[PDB]
């Protein structure tokens, strides 16, 4: 009944895709909350929701690195609530890049060490979301029938 979903977003890709996610399931019945990376503190951040959505764009110049403003998450991800909390993870990326979207692969190796419980596999998206449209939705929809 409750979802959130945290979002890292430079250009404004990954916060379009949030954004599509969150109409799908408002649609579906469940009550949603979007937040901006930027505005949240990781402490005890997943309380009292069923279900978290998190997603962040991929960087770094010789290196894997995740959005800035995901970093600080990222980096106490231990304090959320992880643990048997269920979870799905999501991002946007250019395949020119040798990491199809590196970040997405980070963050979920990250949760299930924290024995979160990965509902599906994550969302890779290339190049412009508005042209994976139907993509984002027919996710939202296989995380849905996932619980
Ligand atoms: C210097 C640089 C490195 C990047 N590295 C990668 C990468 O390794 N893997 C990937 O899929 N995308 C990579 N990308 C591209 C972005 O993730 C892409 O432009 C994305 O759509 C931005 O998402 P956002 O608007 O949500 O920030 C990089 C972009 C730049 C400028």
């Amino acid at each position: 009944a409750k979802a959130l979903i945290v979002y890292g977003s430079t250009t404004g890709n990954t916060e379009y895709t949030a954004e599509t996610i969150a109409r799908e399931l408002a649609d579906a019945g469940y009550e949603v909350d979007s937040r901006d990376a930027a505005s949240v503190e990781a402490g005890g951040l997943f309380e009292g929701f069923d279900l978290v959505l998190l997603g962040c764009s991929t960087w770094g110049d010789d290196s894997i690195e995740l959005q800035d403003d995901f970093i600080p998450l990222f980096d106490s991800l231990e304090e959320t609530g992880a643990q048997g909390r269920k979870v799905a993870c999501f991002g946007c990326g250019d395949s020119s890049h040798e990491y199809f979207c590196g970040a997405v692969d980070a963050i979920e190796e990250k949760l299930k060490n924290l024995g979160a419980e990965i509902v599906q596999d994550g969302l890779r998206i290339d190049g412009d979301p508005r042209a994976a449209r139907d993509d984002i939705v027919g996710w939202a929809h296989d995380v849905r029938g996932a619980i």
